[PDB]
């Protein structure tokens, strides 16, 4: 399960209720230290599509990170979803299956279902942990992208829609890092 909700659509008709308090002391068991090829490749093509001339040393670095975060984020999320009651809006689910249907079927609905749950949970902890991406951060982020790259990002600086779009993405990578920062992990290499 690759649990890592913005690519398409950035309050939702779906609701998430916290049934029990979360146990940040219960250690999370991590099942694997690696990822499958299909996944490393899908991301490698993503890094080459934005940094055509990206070197090797670079890829390993970024890719290595993608694996740990993914293995850790997924396992922490699988515990966190256990403290919530979810009411997934009938139509909202079909709209998510769309942005995913454009990029066999029950799999897509399982996926759409996980995108939504994640959303609701992140909405929740943002409160608890008090997390925010300021305009400063966003602006610097776009700038650094124009330096290492060279394409037009001007469109992102001055256009409320696009600019606020980058804030969302940044906010997602931060909740992930934040979720991971709040748990002790145990790696199941031999036993549990």
């Amino acid at each position: 399960d690759y649990d890592i909700f913005q690519g398409h659509m950035a309050n939702l008709k779906s609701t998430a209720k916290l049934v029990k308090p979360i146990q940040y002391d219960e250690v999370i068991e991590v099942e694997r230290i690696f990822a499958d090829p299909a996944f490393i490749e899908q991301h490698r093509q993503r890094i080459l599509a934005s940094f055509k001339d990206a070197k090797e040393s670079a890829l390993y670095h970024e890719l290595t990170h993608i694996v740990i975060k993914d293995n850790l984020f997924s396992c922490a999320m699988n515990a966190i979803v256990g403290y919530f009651e979810f009411n997934i809006d009938e139509a909202e689910l079909k709209n998510v299956m769309e942005g995913l249907k454009r990029d066999e079927d029950n799999t897509v609905q399982a996926i759409a279902e996980k995108i939504i749950k994640k959303a609701l949970v992140f909405n929740h902890l943002q409160k608890e942990w008090k997390v925010e991406i300021t305009d400063e951060v966003v602006k610097n982020v776009i700038s650094l992208y124009y330096e290492k790259t060279n394409q037009s990002v001007r469109e992102y600086l001055d256009d409320k829609q696009k600019f606020e779009g980058v804030r969302t993405a940044l906010l997602e990578e931060r909740m992930v890092l934040e979720t991971i920062n709040h748990f002790k992990f145990h790696f199941n290499l031999t036993g549990q």
